[PDB]
């Protein structure tokens, strides 16, 4: 049979009221034929894009359809703690929650997805995740791909399992509060293995690890290259040719990619060396979607600079935080030896050369920051607003992939994982790794966040998060 076209996320903008309406939903959708139910916004899966114009404020009404609570947190977006929708950001199950989001930051593709308490790695991997496109005076002008659905396409790259009902197959166990929830089935836009039809001339892809776990590393089949244009946080000063590009859990990117007549061609990921994520069929080049390309020409353009990227300030003299990821060792080995015992070998590949005893042996707080797991009431620190700091994220001690992200802000690394950042990870970032080794990053706070509202800092590795992995901090 052919492959379905990739489906395209609706772009969706205010209303005369200045309203964009959010529902949030269960529902049924197919893979490979068998129904599954899955949670939407504003249908049964995935979300739509929410377009923002920098300087403008928009109202969004979000009515939780859902019988759980649920939190919507606006991944990338600087908005003050209240909007922010990290775990404090309660909607009751039937009920609705509005925010104003007066949106101050450079044009970017940002996201969107649930923040609930203990329950974030569940939420995601049931359906929830949308996008937000915001769009400022400097990039129109660029003239860059600009069709939504057509040569301007989002691409949300997820994997889930399944049980043989057909359900999805969720659980945060010991396993996976130490290796993470991950699938050996991958979804594009939520279809497996699309096409999209594209025009002859340059097509942007705007690609997002939507994966509760999974590392990605996109490369396409005949070896083209792809030009970086954006990271998370907005445009680089011009674009960066790579062959390959890793993508952390959270993390987007924004590239360019030519497409010429008569050779599809197919985005792939390639295998990452990270516990657990090479089990066929993960263990070869996975396609993600296959481009065809359609003899009509593509009016974007590829320019040779694309924004400005200000310096660095000097470092001495700023407050530094030091932030210690940690795993308790107990758990961290019985949930390895639960990998190798299931996988084999295998779940190593590609990687370098039973009695109740209480509450304080319970997994659901084993992975912590500075010694801490996650407590909602006691944001860990205050961080001043509208000065740079530096701070120190360490996952020495353990070997997991922690990609960190901190709300509230669109930072510059300064050290990935003990190296200076890749040239398409010099500019604005919201995460970093840190796997074995020690980050440092630039970050500032323009909006205030109360006790009440805190924001959050954590590993984007969802069951890490889930099970401690996180920390409070104001602002103001
Ligand atoms: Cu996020
Ligand atoms: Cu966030
Ligand atoms: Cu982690
Ligand atoms: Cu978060």
């Amino acid at each position: 049979a052919e492959r379905p076209t990739l489906p395209i996320p609706d772009l969706l903008t205010t209303d005369a009221r200045n309203r964009i309406q959010l529902t949030i939903g269960a529902g049924q959708s197919t893979f490979g034929g068998k129904t599954a139910t899955t949670w939407g916004y504003n249908g049964n899966l995935l979300g739509p894009a929410v377009k923002l114009q920098r300087g403008k404020a928009v109202t969004v009404d979000i009515y939780n359809q859902l019988t759980e609570e649920t939190t919507l947190h606006w991944h990338g977006l600087e908005v003050p703690g209240e909007v922010d929708g990290g775990p404090q950001g309660i909607i009751p199950p039937g009920g609705k929650r509005s925010v104003t989001l007066n949106v101050d930051q450079p044009a970017a593709t940002c996201w969107f997805h649930p923040h609930q308490h203990g329950k974030t790695g569940r939420q995601v991997a049931m359906g929830l995740a949308g996008l937000v496109v915001i769009e400022d005076d400097e990039i129109l002008k660029l003239m860059l791909p600009k069709q939504w659905g057509i040569d301007d396409v989002p691409v949300i790259v997820q994997d889930k399992k399944f049980s043989a009902d057909g359900q999805i197959d969720y659980q945060l166990d010991v396993m996976t509060a130490a290796v993470g929830w991950f699938g050996d089935t991958l979804l594009t836009n939520g279809a497996i293995y699309p096409q999209h039809a594209a025009p002859r001339g340059w097509l942007r892809l705007r690609l997002l690890n939507g994966c509760n776990a999974r590392s990605l590393n996109f490369a396409t089949s005949d070896n083209r290259p792809l030009y970086v244009i954006a990271s998370d946080g907005g445009l680089l000063p011009e674009p960066v040719k790579v062959s390959e590009l890793p993508v952390l859990m959270g993390e987007r990117f924004e590239v360019l990619v030519e497409v010429n007549d008569n050779k599809p061609f197919d985005l792939v990921t390639l295998p990452v060396s990270q516990m657990g994520m090479a089990i066929a069929p993960f263990d070869k080049p996975h396609p993600v979607m296959r481009i065809q390309p359609i003899a009509i020409s593509a009016s974007g353009a590829l320019p040779d600079t694309l924004s400005s990227l200000p310096a660095l300030p000097s470092l001495e003299g700023l407050t530094v935080r030091k932030l210690q990821l940690s795993m308790d060792p107990m758990l961290d080995m019985m949930g390895m030896q639960m990998l190798m015992e299931k996988y084999g070998d295998q779940a190593m590949a590609g990687m370098d050369h039973h009695m109740n005893h209480g509450g304080k042996f319970d997994f659901h707080h084993a992975n912590k920051i500075n010694g801490q797991a996650f407590d909602m009431n006691k944001p860990m620190f205050a961080a001043a607003k509208g000065q740079y700091e530096r701070w120190v994220i360490s996952g020495v001690g353990d070997m997991m992939l922690h990609p960190f992200h901190i709300h509230g802000t669109q930072f510059r690394i300064l050290s990935e994982n003990g190296k200076p950042p890749a040239a398409h990870r010099a500019g604005w970032k919201d995460t970093v790794k840190v796997e074995g080794n020690v980050s440092e990053v630039l970050v500032k706070f323009n909006h205030d966040a109360p006790k009440e509202h805190a924001y959050m800092a954590h590993c984007h590795l969802l069951e890490h998060e889930d099970t401690g992995m996180m920390l409070g901090f104001t602002v103001g």
